[PDB]
Order: structure tokens, then C-alpha cells, then sequence
């Protein structure tokens, strides 16, 4: 058995929904409060249990509103996830992959009883838009011990990411004119090793402010990687591979 395992066996409906079956009640990180980072809000699944710790940053002039609508969904799926606002809107991608990684700490061990009981501390994830997309993969550069990274339309001046060893998933967009694939997102997955659970999904008539929007395929597929590496949740393999849409890689069957 798998004992992380929660919620149905998925289907498109159910991952294409508004909300997933766990209702999720809210606590607030304040900023001064926060070690690290500038605050956010941290969504948790009500029924008790333990579930993976999923932190996520927006991007360049970004707040966590940005973001709160897939922190949500993301929770309501069964993980407690926290969508952080900055030190400064302006932080830069290696600036933002320390922030995700104090905002990790932070719910493990300065959250609430409530919030602290319901993670695993084992199992964690990253995510993040854009310049947040960018400290997302620095992170998984620096933390090899996190299930899951995925950066959404990210931005880094950095292009390889060789040294990452973290299963991550890349959602660009074909339309983005502020991180082109061509520059971005492309060059990011082509530079992950070919020997790592990855892959690319490019959206089909999406523009950079894609991931700031309830979007049915960036919350599927999202949910997805994070229930197959968070969960080690064998009933999402086959929504990722082969895969979906303009384009999509990866090594499945992982
Ligand atoms: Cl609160």
C-alpha cells in the first residue's frame, strides 16, 4: 500500500474542478512575524491528517494574490500550501529561492499546532511564477531533498539547470514576450539531466500572466506532479505520461 495516498482515484473531471474534495480553512503568516520572507497565507486541508508542504512565490511586482487562487486548489487536493509575499516586490530569482526556502521552515516549525500537525516535514515541494519560477529551480539546485519543484512560466538569467535533481515540472507559455520559451522555459527543461523525472508543458494561446488566472490545465497538471512525487502517487502516472496543449515533454515513464 502507499501510505501517503489520499483522496479518490483521480480523474480529468476531478482535477479539472474549481476545488478538490478536502475544504481548506486558512492561516496567516504576518510579515514581521515571518523569518525570511515577507508573510503569506497558508491554505490546509480541515480533515486531520499529514500531508505534503507545498511554498510558492510570484513573481517580479507580484503579491501573493498572484498566486492564491492555485494555492487553493492546490490545498483543496490534500497538501498544506503557503503562498508567500516578499521581502520586496522587486526580489530577484536567487533572492526568492531563500525566501521559499525560510517559508518551508516556517510551516514546519513556527505555524500553528493545527497547521505544524498536518505536515509531513519529509515531504515538500516548491513553486513558483516567473522570477518566482526562477528561484523555484535555484532552490531545487541547492535542495536535492525536495519531492517536487514547478516552476510556472519562469524567469531566470541562468539557463542551466543542470545541477537540478528534484522531479520538476515546466509550464510555459507560447505567447510569453516578458520570459519567452525560446529563452526560458525551453532552455530550463533541455538543461535538467535527462536521468530525472521531468517534464514541459507549454500552453496553447497563453501569455506570461497565464499562471495569475484559475486555469484548468496549470491546476490539473500541477496537482498531478505534486500527487505522483509529493504522495508518491501512482495513480496520477498515467495523466502524466504520455501527456497531454501546444507542446509537451518529459521522460515518462519515470
Ligand atoms: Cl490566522
Amino acid at each position: 500500500a502507499n501510505p501517503y495516498e489520499r483522496g479518490p482515484n483521480p480523474t480529468d473531471a476531478l482535477l479539472e474542478a474549481r476545488s478538490g474534495p478536502f475544504s481548506v480553512s486558512e492561516e496567516r503568516a504576518s510579515r514581521f512575524g515571518a523569518d525570511g520572507f515577507g508573510g503569506g497565507t497558508i491554505y490546509y486541508p480541515r480533515e486531520n491528517n499529514t500531508y505534503g508542504a507545498v511554498a510558492i512565490s510570484p513573481g517580479y511586482t507580484g503579491t501573493q494574490a498572484s498566486v492564491a487562487w492555485l494555492g487553493e486548489r492546490i490545498a483543496s487536493h490534500g497538501f498544506v500550501v503557503i503562498t508567500i509575499d516578499t521581502n520586496t516586490t522587486l526580489d530577484q530569482p536567487d533572492s526568492r529561492a531563500r525566501q521559499l526556502n525560510a517559508a518551508l521552515d516556517y510551516m514546519i516549525n513556527d505555524a500553528s499546532s493545527a497547521v505544524r500537525s498536518r505536515i509531513d516535514s519529509s515531504r515538500l515541494a516548491v513553486m513558483g511564477h516567473s522570477m518566482g519560477g526562477g528561484g523555484t529551480l535555484r532552490l531545487a539546485s541547492q535542495r536535492p531533498d525536495l519531492k517536487a519543484a514547478i516552476p510556472l512560466t519562469p524567469w531566470h538569467l541562468n539557463k542551466n539547470w543542470s545541477s537540478v535533481r528534484v522531479p520538476t515540472l515546466i509550464i510555459g507559455a507560447d505567447l510569453d514576450t516578458i520570459a519567452p520559451v525560446l529563452t526560458h522555459a525551453r532552455p530550463f527543461y533541455n538543461s535538467l539531466p535527462t536521468s530525472i523525472s521531468k517534464a514541459y508543458l507549454e500552453l496553447d494561446g497563453a501569455t506570461h500572466f497565464a499562471p495569475n488566472i484559475p486555469n484548468k490545465i496549470i491546476g490539473k497538471y500541477s496537482v498531478a506532479w505534486l500527487k505522483r512525487f509529493v504522495d508518491n502517487d501512482t495513480r496520477y502516472t498515467q495523466f502524466l505520461c504520455p501527456g497531454p496543449v501546444e507542446e509537451y515533454r518529459s521522460t515518462c515513464p519515470f
